[PDB]
């Protein structure tokens, strides 16, 4: 990461063991995000290399980079001229993704006045397709999330809440799923007990109402 | 954490196995409060998002924090103004929960003078929330607490202030359940034996006289 | 610790599984001071909140720190007045023990000139109350300790000098127990070779002595 | 590593299990170059030497190393000619490889005025060498990846890039391949599914929409 | 140790876990002296007070002790009078030992000019009880040690140096069983061999001579 | 090691597991040098007593270093004189073994213009010592390698290469075993092939020429 420092082998251990026991996962991309912070292109592409299998992911994910860089290319057109002593030049897609720069190019716009944050500009575009990836390997659609006859409202609650956090979906979405989907999927005991309380009422409320039930 | 430094993968690491074997037991909590010592928001929602499950919980722990953040609003309203050159604005609930503030913004808080610790701010939050869900999560009330007739002593202590650890209740009520349900949920062979102290005596002095029996 | 620095997660990991493995072994205080080395009164508790279980233990151990900043207040009565620009105030019983302090008032008493060690202080009472519960979770008697006939008078040692190590009492009256009680309690096989010493011998000597035998 | 610093018992233990566990597998490459930053040749060799087995790969590494080192040499001839003081001498490609140098040698060369990076000119030819043994001990070829009558979408394009990643070829050569072959390769279903897409489809779209089937 | 640092967890966990596995076997002792480095008498006490079982052995290592302080106060008589401003006192047995001195004080002497070092004073009378236990812990002697009439040479070498390390004797003693012990008691068929080079020949020319048979 | 700074419990840990594991296998010596990067002599002998077990090698190691400080003292025979004030002593080959030299005679010779850099030098008798030890303990020789003949060519070449890492000889008769034996001892439907390319082909290309076969 920056300081140029090497990535503890730790830190790589960990994004590999991650990967192994839990895919992907949603929470595998805070761990992700969390084992490179101030990581330079570099870094971010040996963290991505380290990965065997899901081959299939990892290219999705490049398409998805090389979507972003040509957006980044379209708003950030390189002009002809000589880079003068004492400057930097400006960077491609390319050399944000790190195929075309070097670790000291990588270095020189990120240690600046002004920071040209490579790092965390690329780190957006990787975090970007990862989410696409979870979205499409998550298997369940949270329209499809009801309780069971017997299911302990706590259970149902947790198999909501997680595929919806798998879900395509804006906040203005997802507040409208929690606000419908949620006491419309309950059983038909329970849905009872919730409608009783009305749509102001907090999770804790619900939780503790159909407790017993 | 602050110094902006990363957060160990081994803290991630730890945070990741504590919820894993205990969930939400008590004693999950000064772990969190640990784990955590110096983090700013973004490294808080960093450890909350690398739990997987649970998610029924995170949902309770967010409106908490949802609830705390319109709190600080109302007592910290945002006035209208172009921040100064060599200073810094005014926070809102959700820039201390980290969703409309930067690292930057974040880091700027927390070192200055005076410092607006909005680490230890929301990390108050996240911690009340935490407790709401320990106690909800508890199965049973310290008023179920009885000694079996062939229980030691020393297990009914055990399980009676377990039970009391994760009650809902403040330090004066708490005390008075020590002082009253104790001695009163005993079983009759004991529960004589320690009456025969009164009610000056330690938890020392009556687990060494019900000892034997 | 103090430096203020957080607690290392292994640190607490360690503690943590000190305790899992050997419970209330005399050999868990060592292990505790040495974890604890330079900790604040918040650390310390942190380190006291992750235990689960164990819970009639550590309200005792409570009792025996509240009994402890009762004597401490006795001793050091708070003076009203206004503390002044460049000043700290004096602690109270339970300011040591972290429940009315801050971090920084903590920090600010830790490092002065003079320093007032409040976590020397408090880690003074916390080991106290440590050893009477490590003492009464020992469950034989120094008395009750014999040689069997056919043991190994090395195996008797281990086992004189480990319930020893967890007596109720000092070190006068320890020498004395050695002095008296091992040659005593030897079988009489042994307890003849020893005699034929006298009281003048190393328990080199002496286990050498009833080495074959 | 270059600071000199002693390469840590973590890194080297980690080099160690990567081999033992994954063999020449294409991602044992960015790890042992994530785990080899900085590193001077001594520490790139050491590494090398901690390997046991597999000396018939280490062997053609040693060939491709001596290739290159003939050809740095054929580039840059050494003159004759007194090291002048307060300068330093012209490498050969033994001195970069290890074998004609000291760690102070190969320390000067790295830091210095302009730098002469021995470490990451090793570093390259030792990369390239792993490559052709990672490409040689690969089984299988691209062409003859072909999807199961019963396989999954998702499980012909992890095994399609898994083998390509392994293969001989340039950039140009394996859009080629992605372009030509995985579409060709597809069954008959999910073949004609494609087709109906034409060639401007994306690989998110091309796996979400033989999904189903 | 010495900076006053803490001594670290992992320092502690590996003290714990060496004497677990090896009991008192000669390479505990080294592993102890490594752990140890620079180590004040409060951490050398700190590590001996986390062994847990081995009382009778840590007995013997008190009694040890005790007499390497009282020579040291013979030798070293301490003097009356006030320690003056910018001065420290003289250590006594005890004071070394760890029982009546403070950390400050061992600070004190380990750091200075001219340095009394404490902890490396300490650490001496430390393996000298460690030692005398190894070597009474030892089961056989060097005398007992004969080579089976199948038994490979290499095999009775190891067992001939193992139960050398641990003997009582000073070097030109070792010296002196090397070389009359190793050769006389080797089987007739080997015995023969060896003769055949004479009394100046190499354990490598032993060893490899008689390879074979 | 030298900064003089402790050596790392997980250093120590590292060698001990790897003797443990690996015996005296070529891979243990770069590992030793590995791990023992910057030590003093006492460090090197630290470790080399941590080692249990394996004491006929350690035996042959000492007198291998015997043998070396010997050497040494006759190329450098000591002059008698008084040490002048700012200046240190030259060392004999015991002083550089650690049997009669100080951590800070030690110290002191490593760092001083010039450096006389005994860790560097004993370390170099050290690793002389190994190796004489991995050549005696490895098995077999490499005229003895020959192809199965049913045995795919890279097992041969691994088996080959194995032996001859740990064979008694110089660079220059190492080459010769290669061109000589390699394609000698091939079966004969391989050597056949392998004739056919000539002693200009390199192992990749003969891998690769024997490999169906
Ligand atoms: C874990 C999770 N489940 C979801 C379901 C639907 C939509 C999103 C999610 C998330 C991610 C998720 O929302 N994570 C939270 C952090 C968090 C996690 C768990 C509890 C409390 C706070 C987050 O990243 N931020 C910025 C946040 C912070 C406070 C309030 C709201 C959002
Ligand atoms: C562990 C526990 N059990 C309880 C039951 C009822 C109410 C609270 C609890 C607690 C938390 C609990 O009280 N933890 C203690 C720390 C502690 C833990 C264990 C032993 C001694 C000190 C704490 O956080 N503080 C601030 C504290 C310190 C000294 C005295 C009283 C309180
Ligand atoms: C381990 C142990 N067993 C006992 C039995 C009765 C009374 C006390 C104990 C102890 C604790 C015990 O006495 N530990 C020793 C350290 C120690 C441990 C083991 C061997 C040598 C030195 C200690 O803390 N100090 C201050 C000490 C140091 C030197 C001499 C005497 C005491
Ligand atoms: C993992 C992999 N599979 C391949 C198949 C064919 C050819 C090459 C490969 C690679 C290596 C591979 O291409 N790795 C990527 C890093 C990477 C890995 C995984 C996902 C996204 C980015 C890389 O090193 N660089 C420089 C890169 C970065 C962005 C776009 C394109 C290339
Ligand atoms: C391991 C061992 N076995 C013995 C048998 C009899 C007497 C002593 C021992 C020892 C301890 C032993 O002698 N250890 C050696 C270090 C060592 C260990 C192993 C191989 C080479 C060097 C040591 O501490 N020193 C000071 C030493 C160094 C060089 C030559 C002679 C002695
Ligand atoms: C591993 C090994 N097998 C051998 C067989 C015969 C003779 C020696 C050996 C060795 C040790 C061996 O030669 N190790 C290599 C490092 C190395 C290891 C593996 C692959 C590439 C480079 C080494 O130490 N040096 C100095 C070296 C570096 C480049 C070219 C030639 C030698
Ligand atoms: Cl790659
Ligand atoms: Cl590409
Ligand atoms: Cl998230
Ligand atoms: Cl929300
Ligand atoms: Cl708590
Ligand atoms: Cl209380
Ligand atoms: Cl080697
Ligand atoms: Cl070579
Ligand atoms: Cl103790
Ligand atoms: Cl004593
Ligand atoms: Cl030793
Ligand atoms: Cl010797």
């Amino acid at each position: 990461p920056i300081v140029h420092q090497a990535i503890s082998p730790r830190t790589l251990n960990a994004w590999v063991k991650v990967v192994e026991e839990k895919a992907f996962s949603p929470e595998v991309i805070p761990m992700f995000s969390a084992l490179s912070e101030g990581a330079t292109p570099q870094d971010l592409n040996t963290m991505l290399n380290t990965v065997g299998g899901h081959q299939a992911a990892m290219q999705m994910l490049k398409e998805t980079i090389n979507e972003e860089a040509a957006e980044w290319d379209r708003l950030h057109p390189v002009h002809a001229g000589p880079i003068a002593p004492g400057q930097m030049r400006e960077p491609r897609g390319s050399d944000i993704a790190g195929t075309t720069s070097t670790l000291q190019e990588q270095i020189g716009w990120m240690t600046h006045n002004p920071p040209i944050p490579v790092g965390e500009i690329y780190k957006r575009w990787i975090i970007l397709g990862l989410n696409k990836i979870v979205r499409m390997y998550s298997p369940t659609s949270i329209l499809d999330i009801r309780q069971g006859p017997k299911e302990p409202f706590r259970d149902y609650v947790d198999r909501f809440y997680k595929t919806l956090r798998a879900e395509q979906a804006s906040q203005e979405v997802k507040n409208w799923m929690t606000e419908t989907l949620l006491v419309q999927n309950a059983n038909p005991d329970c849905k009872t007990i919730l409608k009783a309380l009305g749509p102001g009422a907090t999770l804790e409320e619900m939780m503790t109402a159909c407790q017993g039930v």
